[PDB]
């Protein structure tokens, strides 16, 4: 049962606890992650090689595509699994098979709850560095039982 | 300046700002860091090679020493640059000269606070799950100005 970051999974695990702990409904969960991500983004961009290799003009959806594979390899060291720029009409979806966030989390009856709504609130706080309106949420989690995790991204 | 581990430092960094607003007292949010060290050292014991590569019955000074020196290599893969069975008698004092919490972190003012007591709680859990009774305490920290990181196991 290997674990990678085990620090960062056991914070996060602490934080997710904590926030459907403290709020009412699962949506409103969602959004706590969503607003955590946000907040630690402001950092995450600015201490890092992000706000480095990324250009000022992100004007596409296959800028954004480019400005998520380089968030991918400075925080995760690899490409993300899929970048999907033509299901989801106007939004970029992408796929990680093996997230960091939820590995070897098993949450039951909880389909709603996108325990890695963190990363959603990342990509928001990097795309508003860039100016981008962008709304973020996730599709589906292996924490909840899916074979992958999936974020929507929408240029609105 | 590069850092380690971004996104673990970033979430911590959250939860030490939350927690100077929420308490009343440098000391009260010493504590609450330590109680969030003793609850991420639970799923770091559980979840990692900690358990596995230490031993059952730990009964001496040169004992805590050594399950120190685990501790390290597994969640760090480096040694402390420093244990210290001799200047406090009775106590033992790990020096870390790179800690991974307090990167780039340089506060103003905050006199007694420790920045990275996180870490005092996790050393505090691991040793409760060995039958060894101690209090543990941040010497000083680099986010204060201070050029190491310092915790200070006291026994009994
Ligand atoms: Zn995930
Ligand atoms: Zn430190």
């Amino acid at each position: 049962p290997k674990i990678e970051n085990p620090l960062l999974i056991s914070l996060y695990s602490y934080y997710v606890e904590k926030t459907l702990s403290e709020t009412k409904s699962i949506e409103e969960a969602n959004q706590r992650l969503r607003e955590l991500g946000k907040e630690i983004g402001q950092q995450v961009y600015l201490n890092t090689e992000i706000v480095e290799k990324t250009k000022d003009n992100v004007a596409t959806r296959e800028d954004v595509a480019k400005l998520i594979e380089i968030i991918y390899k400075v925080l995760f060291d690899k490409k993300p699994n899929d970048i999907d720029m033509k299901s989801a009409r106007g939004s970029v979806r992408i796929t990680d098979d093996d997230c960091v966030w939820c590995q070897e989390v098993n949450l039951e009856g909880m389909r709603g709850f996108g325990y890695c709504e963190v990363f959603s609130g990342i990509l928001e706080a990097v795309l508003e560095f860039k100016d981008v309106d962008a709304k973020v949420f996730q599709e589906m989690s292996k924490a909840t039982g899916a074979d992958s995790c999936i974020w929507n991204v929408r240029l609105v």
